[PDB]
């Protein structure tokens, strides 16, 4: 196995997976690293499962009627493992914690949003379809560029977005277009 987390690429108390050679920190994994279960098999490689038992489910989407899915478990185990995509960024600090704000210019944001919130979300089954899932997560980079306006440091916001999307094309098989 690796002797880095996957997702944060740090040494540490890393759980190893049995079926691929990755490791995790225990809350660094999403759904955190469960307690018992020998063998013990990653996200990844729980996501890599429901692909080969449905190959047809690679075959494209309309982002539409991803977002209309009610969060079944395998629907909830993809916005798990896209949260886990999106923290495998180190540029995800910035969305992490819960933000404040207090700049000359600008007014903060109606409805706060960050990486924790959704994460807590995701555990406590508060995410009833797909859409409030993306919903919220759409809201951190929306909420982070309209604060920053003009400051460069609005661009990390579209950094992270784009991380965000890639990996929700590809996890949830949206069909490609130009
Ligand atoms: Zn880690
Ligand atoms: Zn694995
Ligand atoms: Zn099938």
């Amino acid at each position: 196995n690796s002797n880095i987390c996957e997702v944060c690429n740090k040494w540490g108390r890393l759980f190893c997976c049995d079926t691929c050679p990755r490791s995790f920190h225990e809350h660094c994994h999403i759904p955190s690293v469960e307690a018992n279960k020998n063998p013990w098999s990653c996200i990844f490689c729980r996501i890599k499962t429901i692909q080969e038992r449905c190959p047809e489910s690679q075959s494209g989407h309309q982002e539409s009627e991803v977002l209309m899915r009610q969060m079944l478990p395998e629907e909830q185990l993809k916005c798990e493992f896209l949260l886990l995509k999106v923290y495998c960024d180190s540029k995800s600090c910035f969305f992490a914690s819960e933000p404040y704000y207090n700049r000359e210019g600008s007014q903060g944001p109606q409805k706060p949003m960050w990486l924790n919130k959704v994460k807590t979300s995701l555990n406590e089954q508060m995410y009833t379809r797909v859409e409030g899932f993306v919903q919220d997560m759409r809201l951190i980079f929306h909420n982070h560029k309209e604060f920053y306006r003009e400051d460069k440091f609005t661009r990390l916001g579209i950094q992270v977005q784009d991380i965000f999307e890639k990996n929700f094309r590809n996890i949830f098989a949206i069909q490609e277009t130009s």
